[PDB]
């Protein structure tokens, strides 16, 4: 059964609700972004209207083979009417094509659904600035003060500098980056750019990246592994056994691997700075875990909510335990009182 927090009251709409069969009274299904926990259920046999971004629509058509007649892409930052209701899609600063959705109910209620997002002060000057929001359906992934991490810019500087140093010292070193979904493309693109290389990858991953409208992508990626010194592999293979195996397949072109795993949060953030990060090393293989997040830190989330001043908050992540729910509600009350309501 579909949970209450995926239903938009006073409308026929659901959000990220494709794994529940036919939802009673749902006339339009919104999809915030192409991550599997959110799209789970869609296929070529889906025959209800799906509303999403242009990039998300490209991925639905080409990767899941959803029929074109049921895909309804909408432009960003533009007032659109869907089944008699005004909606706007806003950039979520998550993965490519990820959106937040503003719904303007007929009775005057305004609802923001963040999907998955990384809150940023730039959002304080979108179409959100223009009106009051009554209800906020909030990505609470990291809603606890222990969740601190650096800016994406600081993390990319560390990765570029580390990779450039390693390959300048040893021109026969290979760089490997892990991936298991769209998002965090800057990690591998920025490293390839500083080394003067394209990023080599499987045919399936190249297909996925061709759906994303990234400027000059044909200039940065390839399926020719032999011509590339930055390789993408499945996240599951970023370990000493899997990387040893990959190195054998390169046929003596390389004698060292430097690998990156771009994880969300890892407790070592609590103790140390980005400048202080060190790898795990065995023989001629080193693995760096880097805290590249596409979700709000606690402080980023707090600032966004204190700026927006919603009347009601509905969490969409960590909702399955009473301890988690109680903890989040205590922070929401703190934020409200500190904002002086
Ligand atoms: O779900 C009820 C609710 C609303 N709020 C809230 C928090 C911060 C600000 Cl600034 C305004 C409202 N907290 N809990
Ligand atoms: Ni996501």
């Amino acid at each position: 059964t579909c949970p209450f927090y995926k239903k938009i009251p006073g409308t026929g709409f659901t959000v990220d609700a494709f794994q529940y069969g036919v939802v009673e009274g749902c006339t339009a299904y919104f999809l915030t972004h192409f991550h599997s926990d959110h799209y789970a259920g869609l296929s070529k046999h889906f025959t209800f209207p799906v509303y999403c971004s242009e990039i998300t629509g490209n991925l639905l058509k080409n990767k899941l083979h959803v029929q074109e007649q049921y895909i309804h892409p909408l432009p960003l930052d533009t007032e659109c009417i869907v089944n008699g209701v005004k909606v706007v899609l806003l950039d979520a600063n998550h993965c490519p094509g990820a959106v937040m959705i503003l719904f303007y109910l007929p009775n005057g209620t305004v609802i923001l659904h963040t999907g998955d997002f990384r809150a940023d002060p730039s959002m304080e000057r979108s179409l959100l600035a223009d009106q009051k929001v009554h209800m906020l359906y909030l990505d609470t992934t990291y809603c606890s003060p222990e969740y601190t991490f650096p800016s994406q810019q600081e993390v990319i500087r560390f990765a570029i500098n580390t990779a450039f140093e390693a390959v300048t010292l040893n021109p026969h070193a290979l760089v490997v980056c892990g991936t298991y979904s769209i998002g965090k493309e800057k990690v591998f693109l920025a490293i390839a750019d500083v080394l003067g290389s394209k990023v080599g990858m499987s045919q399936e991953k190249y297909k996925t990246l061709q759906c994303l409208n990234i400027p000059e992508i044909n200039s940065l990626i390839t399926t020719d592994m032999c011509s590339s010194l930055v390789h993408l592999l499945p996240m599951m293979q970023i370990n000493f056994k899997g990387l040893q195996s990959h190195l054998k397949k390169c046929g003596g072109k390389y004698n060292q691997i430097l690998a990156f795993r771009p994880t969300g949060w890892t407790h070592s953030n609590k103790f140390t700075r980005i400048a202080d990060v060190i790898p795990q090393t065995k023989g001629n293989i080193s693995i760096y875990g880097i805290p590249y997040s596409e979700h709000s830190s606690y402080l980023e989330m707090k600032r966004f909510v204190q700026w927006l001043k919603p009347q009601k908050i509905i969490p969409t992540v960590n909702v399955g335990t009473w301890k988690s729910r109680s903890t989040m509600e205590k922070y929401f009350r703190e934020w409200k009182l500190e904002a002086g309501y």
